[PDB]
């Protein structure tokens, strides 16, 4: 198995609390709030280590929010490469409400990155050994032109890192406007944007996922479908995995439980159908999870053995 | 062999649409369109518009019932309807533009005498020995549970194949009958029949299938919304997942779905076939108020998934 | 005191009903619905005999819907003087949620009207005796052109029928545009359109109100102002009246209250200030009962009483 | 004029942001949030900054939001004597939603405070001389027993400290209990649960605001009624001050601006009839901006000029 590296742009330093009924205008009395680390890539080298695996986190951190964040990566046993940034890390909230069970996210920008903070996040994946895997997953933070985040994908490739990509909006067409992406995981709404069209008739989204493909932007195509689980797609197959019909507590942290997942898959050279269907494992594992938790190894595998039967 | 259904509770539905939702303001919404409504009718209606006929059974009551007699009369849905005091109950759905959801506001079915309610069950015992006969919707007020399940007992013993979609006690009561052809309870119906939480990936499987093996009834097809459906009788085991198409509108979702796979039980379909068919249904009766499934949506949505 | 008149162009059949819980997507069980007269016009004459005056009701009635409406009217012993329409009357919703208290009004679109049918209403507003109150409030339905609202005004003026109008947008501003109106009730958004303008500074709510005044558009102007009671102006003087500290339960009803009382010191030939005093009483009464219950006379009483001491 | 202090046992570093609307499941993007300091008394120091006198904020202060929270005082010129905690000051979090114009408030528990804390906390208020006021404002910390807050009270009057309370439920009452309170602010439910009964008629909160100065409990009651501006009352004089009709946003410290254009009055040895205006003018002047900016100089001017015609 290769080494396996994420990037986190926009990392977070997530609070939750909980409150007995939610309305305006009134002082909503809220916990003492729990701590936990944040950001797209951050949580998929969370999931990795739930499962099993290793992967060291890549991210600016800013302040005191940014040096808690750091704190809890190193209780959690998850490796850091760490770039001081000026601009403190960005705090968001999830609120759990008694009254009716359900949950509020509020998610701020990250914090903003100078020319000099992005200087140094490349000179840390640009270390990474040839081979490698590297996931950058995602929001955009402010100070980042677009062009940057492309030179750095572009630069990586260049020296044999294999890149997987979870974006959103503009910045994930860039990732993509390169190409020779090892893997990216669009969802519906993503995948939608990413090709400009609506998704109407049933084989659309296989469609957009083959045209992905086909140009030569990524290898594989994995267009995640919420309850419906996944659809991927090579230059030769293509695999449909369902979740097992077990009611969903909470969708957070679905998306990144089955990128870690599949980039686990990657870096032990799985095939396609293993990818997917351990990508939808872990993703549906997540969901049985009340609140923020990701995927347990438990019962990832368990849904895993089903699917594989 | 002939189809009919049993609507114990029709409804004129009606549809609006308002900018957002909030409370105490006024809530501007547009001019109202009235569909047909109701288990059985909707059943109804789904097997006409997917080319097949069905007589759908219910009683109306006052102008709203004139109503929806008219309507489903426009649709050429043979109707054998009971003329009944109370007025047909008229329920509303409001379509949100900000959010795009919808909410449902349902009210009671219209009230049934003792009188009405001997002219239905006698409706339902001239249908002849071989026929299909789909019970369907929520039970009104003035209808015991007990009379429900002696209809259903004394239809079959006239050789009535029945179906039942309804409320909870009433499937838990028409299993203890036993013998039923068809049954399509979702997640929470079949915990609640089997009392347990269904919470290992296998689970429902195991559940329908102990319904099947126990003689309860002959077909289990759980409806799982998004994902689709899981159906089992005694020899095979199917799931069937839609395509990824956003969904609006699901009033009725469940009713084209047991209509699809009434339709094709009527032509002895395979349990394959049948199930396919049903989430084709279901799933193209959830592009649009209470308009249902269409002929060339689930005509398209079938090809697709017998890919 | 002189007779009084009301107009509501487009009536109601209100509707109300109870469900536990309020969510998208699923059956919100609800009970039987109970049915209460609605409309503007038709409102303010039921505060107007609930506070010991009489007044007539003039609307269209269409089908059973309409029947119904005129039914609940005489078991509350209001006077009326109805148009047989085609069109049934239209029907709303007012949903009470359990769970949280809170209430929901789903209006619908008035009944259409055609010709023959609007020219019998015109025809009813023309009997109406010289120097007697006619109170058009509500909105419009659709099929009636303003110039005809406009036209019906003016004609019931040229007779000396004292007119007093409570509506919105343009109707409110077409109507205001013959003059001579005796009173008009905006509230601050209503008042606002009118001007065309945003009301952000201490005194400009009193400025424009007096500027409808001075221009000849209407006698006196009210301007209701909902917790914090209403202002009101003629040619000579102005006068502010707050409600008492009293908790409101439910605000519906409030505008149609007001509207009712004022008319009948209108009609008893009251002071600038005996007139907003009442009108904010039975205005805050309305607001003491909940759901969509009007003012009661001995609420109404109570809250003059302690304005007028 | 003599010198102002406040005390705030439980201080804030509110966060305010902005998301277009609020739904459960999803991630509800925000806007960057703006910090600023909060907190009872800590706003109602910044009110008095803000109008142009001063006074200085006595509170624990602990962690980086500590740190924040001072900062941002000086900024606005506001004097401060704080005590370090252990525990870091707390961070409110406060929503405004777009379509709807509403705000969510999230408040977390305030700052625990041991033994030695809050002996440091009173030893800096028995600094204070004789004649001077002080403002106790804001909720108790977990972990402070009322007896302490209510040592600290009795022992602050005992040296000649005039006393101003503004808090609500055991603390107000065990405040109230001590007596010779310069002013109390309660809120409509606040009054209703000191005198333990309904206020459902017209002159409750007069009667009830006037038996509590008539005990001699408080020198002076001013309820605070929201929209309706507030009710005033000494041993001698009765004054009901209503707002101008100007749209309100946020009410976060208007109620504290309120009490700081008063303590100002007060300290002026000003009239019953000042201290409500310039107090209703001050809480008015507070709502017609969003987060916590409280009053600005002029538009307390501006509005309490045009009450004072
Ligand atoms: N309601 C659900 N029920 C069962 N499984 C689910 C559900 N939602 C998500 N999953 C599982 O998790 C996977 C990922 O979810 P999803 O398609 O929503 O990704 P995502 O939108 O990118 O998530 P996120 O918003 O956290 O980034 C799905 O493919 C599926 O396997
Ligand atoms: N977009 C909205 N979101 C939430 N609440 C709203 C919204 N618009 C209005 N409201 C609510 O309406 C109530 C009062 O204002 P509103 O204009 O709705 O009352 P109204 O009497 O029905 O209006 P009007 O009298 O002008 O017809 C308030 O509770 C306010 O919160
Ligand atoms: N929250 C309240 N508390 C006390 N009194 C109120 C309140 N709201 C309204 N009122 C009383 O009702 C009168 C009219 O209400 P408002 O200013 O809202 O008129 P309106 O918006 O046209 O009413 P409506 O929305 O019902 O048509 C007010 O002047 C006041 O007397
Ligand atoms: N305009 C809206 N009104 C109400 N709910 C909404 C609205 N928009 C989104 N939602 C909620 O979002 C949920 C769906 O997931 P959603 O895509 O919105 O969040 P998300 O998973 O964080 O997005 P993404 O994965 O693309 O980052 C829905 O269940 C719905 O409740
Ligand atoms: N959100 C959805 N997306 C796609 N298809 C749907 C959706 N909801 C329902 N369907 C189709 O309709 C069928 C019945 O829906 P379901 O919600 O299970 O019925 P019920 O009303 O009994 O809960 C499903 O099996 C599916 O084929
Ligand atoms: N909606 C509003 N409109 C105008 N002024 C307001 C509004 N809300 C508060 N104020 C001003 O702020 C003061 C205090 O507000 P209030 O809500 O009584 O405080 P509290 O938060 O203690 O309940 C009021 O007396 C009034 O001057
Ligand atoms: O039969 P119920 O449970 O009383 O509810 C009646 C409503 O259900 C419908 O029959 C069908 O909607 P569903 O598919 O959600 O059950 C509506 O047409 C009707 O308004
Ligand atoms: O002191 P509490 O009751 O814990 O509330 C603290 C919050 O109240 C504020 O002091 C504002 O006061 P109000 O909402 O009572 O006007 C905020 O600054 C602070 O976030
Ligand atoms: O990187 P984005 O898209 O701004 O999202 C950040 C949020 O998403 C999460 O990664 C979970 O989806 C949280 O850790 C964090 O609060
Ligand atoms: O806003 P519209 O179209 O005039 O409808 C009137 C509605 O308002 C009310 O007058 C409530 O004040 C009800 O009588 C009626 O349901
Ligand atoms: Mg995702
Ligand atoms: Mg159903
Ligand atoms: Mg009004
Ligand atoms: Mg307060």
């Amino acid at each position: 198995m290769v080494r396996i590296y994420t990037l986190t742009l926009a990392p977070s330093l997530d609070s939750a609390t909980i409150t007995p009924q939610i309305y305006p205008e009134g002082k909503l009395r809220c916990t003492a709030p729990v701590f936990e680390p944040g950001g797209g890539g951050i949580n998929v080298a969370r999931a990795i280590a739930h499962l099993g695996g290793s992967a060291t986190a890549i991210f600016p951190a800013g302040g005191a929010t940014g040096e808690h964040l750091v704190s809890l990566l190193a209780d959690e046993n998850v490796p850091v490469a760490t770039v001081e940034a000026k601009d403190w890390t960005r705090q968001n909230l999830h609120v759990h409400v008694e009254a009716s069970g359900e949950q509020y996210r509020f998610v701020m920008p990250g914090a903003a990155l100078n020319e000099d903070e992005f200087r140094q996040l490349e000179e840390q994946v640009l270390e990474i050994e040839s081979g490698a895997i590297l996931v950058i997953s995602g929001s955009l933070p402010p100070g980042v032109k677009l062009e940057k985040l492309t030179q750095l994908i572009s630069a990586a490739q260049k020296q044999g890192i294999r890149c997987i990509v979870d974006s959103s909006g503009e910045a994930l067409s860039a990732a993509l406007a390169i190409g020779n992406i090892e893997l990216v995981k669009p969802n519906q709404k993503e995948l939608s944007a990413l090709v400009n069209r609506e998704l109407t008739q049933p084989d659309d989204v296989r469609k957009a996922a083959q045209e992905i493909v086909n140009s030569g932007k990524a290898k594989r195509v994995v267009v995640s479908l919420g309850p419906q689980g996944a659809l991927g797609v090579d230059s030769e197959n293509c695999i449909q995995v369902v979740p097992p019909p077990v009611k969903s507590q909470s969708t957070v942290g679905a998306g990144d439980s089955m990128v870690g997942a599949m980039t686990l898959k990657l870096a032990e050279n799985a095939s396609l159908e293993e990818m997917v269907r351990f990508g939808v494992a872990a993703g549906s594992a997540a969901t049985l999870n009340q609140g923020t938790r990701l995927c347990s190894h438990d019962d990832t595998q368990k849904i895993y053995a089903y699917l594989s039967r």
